[PDB]
């Protein structure tokens, strides 16, 4: 008797280039493919078990950009400048860049505390924040290579930081061939989502807020942006099979956003799985365990993730030491496994990229000790989506009907119904009158709506102007 154990990991960042400059305006897709979107898969190279991934096309649009010397991204240039070159709103965008990241593990050199305790910074000072600041962004792979300079830990000249900068575009450089390696060689399976990351649910039904939030105030959504929705997917399906080489079975619905609408849209587009969140499911059924695979309306197969173990690694593990993190997830496998009759199905699924700078050592301690651990529990086996949507030895139940809602408390309220993220909607839905091409599909992306409303955080305002630059630029 087996417990079926099944991670995806969620890849994925909105469209960072402005489309009237062509600039990058925040470097986090290049900090992120660095770090994390090589590194992660790249751990199957490593450890013989099975892990997903999900990568969104316009991540994939971005990782391409990089990797053809293209991105002209505005952060990076201050970092790449010879410090005398740099302009004084360069350096306050460096200083203001390491604050913002200071208190993270993956930020811990001596140097960067004396440097940010100094009223001034020489050219020598801001050669060490440059290169820290990339050094901080170092992924498990170069962690060989870099070494001698990671252990440096100051005075870091103009070619030593231009040699990391070269190490670090070949990584962007492999970044794509890895997950057509890891797919090929059957270690795992990749997935994408609708094309910008939007709310399906919403696009098809705007009143499907009121399944959860009843008393929710929303704008009228005098437009459609059901068509919209269908072009999400099925755009997203073409980039899939020309990168992969398949039609996409299965997806990742954005924030684990499903509706009935949705899940009929998914459906007609060929989707024959897909997974969401375990407060859905307790949401829209009464014996609702997480370790089957639902039918729903014998249509499209539907697994609900642990909410518990996904935000156990997403949001508590970090300070754990990884012995005591590791011990802790086997043995809640091993309740669940003692729990029940049949073969559970046990889904892991959340972020791959936002975690692990909050970890020591960027993850890597934990990471290895789980994957290491896992490949010595016979009675866990890892699966790809292909083999867990296939499994017969598995328990199945049918379901006719989901309460909308997403993976943020079951609701939308991190997205519409307040006066900030409102204006949003109603800005979109304005431009959607006179909408002349795709960017209006930019526009459509969750990521606008989360940042907006919130108490205002560093680089909050670039959200806002990459927003309205496609919402302008949808319309020409
Ligand atoms: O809340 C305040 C916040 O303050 C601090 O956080 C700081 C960061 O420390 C700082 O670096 C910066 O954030 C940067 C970030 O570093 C950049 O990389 C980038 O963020 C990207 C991100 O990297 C991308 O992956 C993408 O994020 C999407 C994500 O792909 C998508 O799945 C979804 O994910 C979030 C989801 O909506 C949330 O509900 C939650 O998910 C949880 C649920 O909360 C929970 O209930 C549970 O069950 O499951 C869920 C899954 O784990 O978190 C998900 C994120 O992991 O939406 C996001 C966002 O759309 O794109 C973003 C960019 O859009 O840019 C940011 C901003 O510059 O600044 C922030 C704030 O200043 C603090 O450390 C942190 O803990 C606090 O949360």
């Amino acid at each position: 008797k087996k417990l079926f154990l099944v991670f995806w990991w969620h890849m994925h960042q909105p469209l960072y280039r402005e489309p009237y400059t062509g600039e990058y305006l925040l470097p986090w897709t290049f900090f992120h493919a660095v770090k994390d979107y090589y590194d992660m898969p790249a751990y199957l190279k490593d450890f013989e078990i099975k892990l997903n991934f999900n990568l969104t096309p316009v991540l994939i649009d971005q990782i391409q950009e990089y990797a053809q010397g293209k991105a002209k991204d505005v952060f990076l240039e201050a970092i790449r400048k010879d410090p005398d070159d740099l302009e004084k709103e360069e350096v306050e965008k460096l200083i203001e860049f390491t604050k913002l990241n200071y208190e993270k593990p993956i930020y811990r050199f001596e140097r960067i505390r004396e440097l940010m305790n100094k009223e001034k910074l020489n050219r020598e000072e801001l050669l060490d924040l440059q290169t820290l600041n990339l050094l901080a962004w170092c992924g498990r792979t170069l962690r060989k290579d870099l070494k001698d300079l990671l252990n440096k830990g100051r005075n870091y000249t103009q070619e030593e930081k231009e040699y990391v900068l070269n190490k670090y575009f070949e990584i962007i450089k492999k970044t794509l061939s890895i997950y057509r390696e890891i797919k090929e060689e059957g270690k795992g399976s990749v997935s994408t989502s609708p094309y910008y990351h939007p709310l399906i649910p919403i696009l098809l039904n705007p009143n499907c807020v009121y399944e959860t939030t009843p008393n929710v105030k929303i704008p009228d959504f005098a437009v459609s942006f059901r068509e919209d929705a269908s072009k999400h997917v099925e755009l997203a399906k073409e980039k899939y099979f020309e990168i992969f080489g398949e039609h996409p079975v299965y997806m990742w619905p954005p924030e684990a956003s499903v509706s009935n609408e949705a899940l009929e849209l998914y459906y007609e587009k060929g989707i024959n799985m897909l997974a969401t969140d375990e407060v859905i499911l307790k949401n829209s059924v009464e014996r609702a365990s997480p370790y089957l695979r639902y039918y729903f309306r014998e249509l499209i197969s539907v697994f609900f993730r642990d909410k518990t173990l996904s935000d156990l690694i997403g949001f508590s593990y970090h300070a754990w030491n990884a012995e005591d993190a590791v011990r802790d997830f086997i043995g809640r496998l091993k309740k669940i496994h003692e729990s029940v009759d049949f073969q559970p199905v046990v889904f892991v699924v959340l972020n791959g990229e936002n975690c692990w700078e909050y970890y020591e050592e960027n993850g890597i301690p934990f990471l290895e000790k789980l994957y290491s651990t896992l490949e010595k529990e016979e009675w866990i086996e890892t699966l790809t989506l292909e083999e867990a949507m296939r499994k017969e030895d598995v328990k199945t139940e049918v379901i006719e009907s989901v309460k909308a809602g997403t993976w943020f408390d079951g609701n939308f309220l991190k997205w519409i119904g307040n006066k900030e993220k409102n204006e949003y909607w109603k800005i979109l839905i304005e431009a959607k009158k006179k909408a002349k091409n795709d960017y209006i599909l930019v526009a459509e992306g969750s990521d606008w709506f989360w940042w907006q409303g919130e108490e205002k955080a560093p680089f909050v305002e670039v959200f806002d102007k990459l927003f309205r630059s496609f919402v302008r630029r949808a319309q020409e």
